[PDB]
């Protein structure tokens, strides 16, 4: 019932395999979202100074769909590099309509990012009117891929022994089943200081390094499983998270776009 966007500005992720160059490399924590010149996007880096060298490099507004980045980590303590929509303007997910991210990247192989790692979509949302105070703040992940670890292949999807929490259900978006997990974080760091909050994970059962993520598919079907996001979406960004290890992530494409149900573009980046 939701029409797949056909717009010619959409880059086909499957053939988006040209290495990109240039842009500014950041080696330090950004301290929240930092807006990028000539772009609707913001980036964030979390680079704990008690660990080794990390970086994030934005490839700019004019190539690789406009949100494309490279990241590196060398024995980090939970590196997070992310880039995408920053919102935080008191709107629920439904306000943004059908959200999509076309992606294609290379990364280092199995066991190059520690015991835990995440690649995919990430953000937060606020639900202050929830009667359960634990559910008033939500940290969320749509996990397309990871690096596996010493025990588990990177071709095998992670489970609750990595994430923690409880399996809520499963659903299908973009040609794979996703196992859905809810986890409670008790007095943990958050965008709101040290507190109790919930986490939502969609774990792609069949990991991939390219394709399109129908982000709204997740938001909607989380809601069907009783996992509500509230009325103040914080952000929706493409993430690489590395618990430890020595590795890299290098996007040839990260392209966000939004469309109504007819499939017509509401937002996209970027004569013969």
């Amino acid at each position: 019932q939701v029409v797949k966007p056909t717009d010619e500005r959409i880059i086909d992720p499957s053939t988006a395999n040209t290495q990109l160059t240039g842009g500014v490399t950041y080696n330090t924590t950004s301290g929240g979202n930092k807006p990028l010149a000539g772009s609707p996007y913001g980036y964030e880096t979390w680079i704990d100074t008690g660990g080794g060298v990390c970086s994030l490099t934005w490839y700019g507004a004019d190539q690789g769909g406009g949100a494309a980045f490279k990241a590196t980590w060398t024995n980090p303590h939970d590196f997070l590099g992310r880039l995408g929509y920053f919102w935080n303007e008191n709107k629920p997910y439904s306000h943004y309509e059908n959200i999509y991210c076309g992606f294609n990247y290379t990364r280092s192989g199995r066991k190059t990012a520690g015991d835990y790692s995440y690649i995919g979509i990430y953000g937060w949302s606020r639900n202050p009117s929830a009667s359960n105070s634990n559910e008033r703040l939500i940290e969320y992940y749509i996990v397309e891929d990871w690096f596996g670890n010493q025990w588990q292949a990177d071709t095998s999807p992670m489970g609750i022994n990595t994430t923690g929490g409880t399996v809520m259900g499963s659903f299908t978006c973009d040609g794979s089943s996703y196992q859905i997990i809810k986890n409670t974080r008790v007095n943990q760091p958050s965008i709101e200081g040290d507190k109790t909050f919930v986490q939502y994970f969609s774990i792609r059962q069949s990991p991939r390094k390219s394709g399109t993520i129908s982000i709204t598919c997740h938001f909607k079907k989380w809601e069907k499983l009783g996992m509500k996001l509230g009325d103040n979406m914080y952000e929706c960004k493409f993430l690489i998270e590395a618990g430890a290890g020595e590795g890299f992530f290098d996007a040839r494409l990260i392209q966000f776009y939004r469309a109504d149900n007819e499939g017509n573009i509401l937002q996209i980046t970027p004569h013969h």
